[PDB]
């Protein structure tokens, strides 16, 4: 499922996502939309590692979620890496705020430092009731 911008805004919010951890919910939109465009069926291998990364929040298969597939793996959020490939972003929420939960917070993803860091978030949800 692609998710409208605002759509999914509101779903963050009812989900809990508005300042977990410190996070502005304008933060987790602008993590969404850099890393999968809205888009829950998002995957991308990386050839490097051999990792995969899943889904709206593009979690990586290493240390959150269980592909069976991935050399040196382990299961922190502890999820089968299928859960991030549903039109239900539950699991995906659930994932996401477990790798905010280490210290390094949100920086965990780096496309978040390239597009979100230290920038105007605003309009990632302005707009949408939230």
């Amino acid at each position: 499922k692609v998710f409208e911008r605002c759509e999914l805004a509101r779903t963050l919010k009812r989900l809990g996502m508005d300042g977990y951890r410190g996070i502005s919910l304008a933060n987790w939109m602008c993590l969404a939309k850099w890393e999968s465009g809205y888009n829950t069926r998002a995957t991308n291998y990386n050839a490097g590692d051999r990792s995969t990364d899943y889904g709206i929040f593009q979690i990586n298969s290493r240390y959150w979620c269980n592909d069976g597939k991935t050399p040196g793996a382990v299961n922190a959020a502890h999820l089968s890496c299928s859960a991030l490939l549903q039109d239900n972003i539950a699991d995906a929420v659930a994932a996401a705020k477990r790798v905010v939960r280490d210290p390094q917070g949100i920086r965990a993803w780096v496309a978040w430092r390239n597009r979100c860091q230290n920038r105007d978030v605003r309009q990632y949800a302005q707009g949408c009731g939230v």
